[PDB]
């Protein structure tokens, strides 16, 4: 009676938009008996409304659980197993709405939505065997139509991120594992191959703060700790190392990066980009042989970096080479048209071989 006029009221207030309103009485509803199975089926059409399927979703199954021929209340949960990728579970709850006599338009619905599983059922089984094949391409493919369907299915997600990192595209795999983060909530194994998928791109500082989101989900996780201590270091050295060049220090820089290199050695992004940033100490220190040498060394790997250009460049100067100092220029500024900084030392290397060639 008291349940009653709570039931009534989350009604009106549930058709005037009220939602939060009707979700209050609904609430009070269940509270005030917990057996009633329509108090269960009002509040999660409310969550419904809201599009709080997660919510929704106890309160669904709750109302089947009391009352199994409770058509309208399967045929909704079928609706979100779909979504969630549960395949059999959707086509289990599709099938039993038909044989408890359904209405019309749930008739229609539950046939609508038997195809589609069915046809995702499909894709499924051409989806993991295209990657037990190593086929990833065709993964990929058959992914993309799944998840177009299945847009919760959080698993078949990081399954075609797997795809992702195997066809050399982890900045992509990083996208799927971070949707698919949003999903679930042990998150620790995608952060920690997030963390991973940074390092490897050369992403330090990314890759320590997502280890540690890691960690504190799971302060014990022994694979993410030992990672941690790892890019702690690797970071901590870099940081140090371009605080030293802003000082000036470019001999303890060198000297910086030359340990960086040390505890990264496999990853080739830190070699290159710490050569890079050597490249720069000797030329800052105007030490014009050395940064000559090890400018070129990147500069073979990279023909178009330019800071190794510029920092060259400045090194031909003292070198009095002015002829391959505007060469290296004219190559840097190819591409940045509108740099006021590559056109002020093309423009002060060009006055200081006209002084030389005054007579």
């Amino acid at each position: 009676a008291d349940v009653e006029k709570h039931l009534e009221l989350g009604k009106k207030l549930l058709a005037a938009g009220q939602l939060a309103d009707a979700l209050s009485q609904f609430h009070a509803a269940v509270d005030g008996d917990p057996d009633n199975y329509i108090a269960y089926y009002r509040r999660a059409t409310v969550f419904l409304a809201m599009g709080k399927s997660k919510a929704a979703l106890p309160d669904l199954t709750k109302v089947i659980a009391l009352k199994m021929d409770f058509t309208a209340a399967r045929l909704q949960r079928g609706h979100l197993l779909l979504k969630q990728g549960k395949l059999d579970e959707a086509e289990d709850d599709f099938k039993k709405v038909l044989k408890s006599n359904p209405s019309e338009q749930e008739e229609k619905e539950a046939e609508s939505q038997l195809v589609k599983a069915d046809e995702m059922q499909r894709l499924r089984s051409q989806a993991l065997d295209a990657f037990d094949g190593a086929d990833y391409t065709a993964a990929i493919t058959f992914l993309d139509k799944i998840l177009e369907v299945c847009v919760w299915d959080a698993e078949l997600r990081e399954l075609r991120a797997e795809c992702f990192i195997k066809e050399g595209e982890p900045r992509k795999a990083i996208s799927d594992l971070k949707a698919a983060s949003k999903l679930k909530s042990d998150n620790t194994e995608a952060f920690y191959k997030i963390s991973t998928l940074y390092y490897q791109l050369g992403d330090h500082e990314l890759s320590l703060s997502e280890v540690r989101e890691c960690l504190k989900l799971d302060q014990d996780h022994k694979r993410c700790f030992a990672h941690y201590k790892q890019v702690k270091k690797l970071n901590k050295l870099i940081e140090s190392a371009e605080e030293l060049i802003r000082d000036g220090r470019y001999t303890d820089a060198t000297s910086k990066y030359e340990s960086v290199m040390k505890t990264e050695p496999s990853v080739a992004e830190y070699t290159v980009r710490s050569k890079e940033r050597i490249c720069h100490c000797f030329s800052k220190d105007e030490k014009p042989v050395e940064a000559i040498r090890i400018c070129s060394e990147v500069l073979q790997m990279e023909p178009d970096n330019v800071n190794a250009l510029k920092d060259r460049a400045e090194a031909y100067l003292i070198e009095e080479m002015y002829d391959e100092a505007i060469q290296d220029y004219e190559a840097a500024q190819e591409h940045n048209e509108n740099d006021q900084q590559i056109r002020e030392g093309l423009e002060k290397a060009q006055r200081l071989l006209k002084q030389s060639q005054k007579r």
